[PDB]
């Protein structure tokens, strides 16, 4: 399924290539410009655990997810991610625990130690 293809198929985007954070672009967005530092992004996304489990989802909210970019507000791989993203564009992250959670996990329902599959779609972005 996705989360095997983008493992398997997926282009490293980290900055030290340490494989933790790899990428496919499933829908390429608009012109080329991505957003910058700060920027207030939309977004909207889905996100599983590795046992299949759908974690949670934006869609089912009828809203989009909105933070500001390079800040922290989001884990790692989300900051790295997103910042390689146009507008419109589709992408698949699958997200090794350094880029995530960690250890710790997150309550009530990311375990210790786990890989993350997310589907995003970058709505907007726009400086304030
Ligand atoms: C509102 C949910 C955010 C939560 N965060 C930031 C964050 C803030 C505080 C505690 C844990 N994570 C995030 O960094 C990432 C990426 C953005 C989308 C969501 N998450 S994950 O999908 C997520 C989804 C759900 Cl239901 C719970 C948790 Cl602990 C994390």
């Amino acid at each position: 399924g996705a989360p095997a293809t983008v493992t398997e198929q997926g282009e490293d985007i980290t900055s030290k290539k340490d494989r933790g954070v790899l990428k496919i672009v499933k829908r390429v967005g608009n012109g080329e410009e991505t957003p910058m530092i700060g920027d207030k992004v939309y977004v909207h996304y889905k996100g599983k655990l590795s046992n299949g489990k759908k974690f949670d989802s934006s869609h089912d909210r009828n809203e989009p997810f909105v933070f500001s970019l390079g800040k922290g507000q989001v884990i790692k791989a989300w900051d790295i991610g997103v910042a390689t993203m146009k507008k419109g564009e589709i992408a698949h992250l699958l997200i090794k625990p350094e880029y995530a959670y960690g250890s710790a996990g997150s309550l009530p329902k990311i375990p210790s130690n786990a890989t993350l599959f997310f589907e995003i779609e970058l709505l907007d972005f726009k400086g304030e």
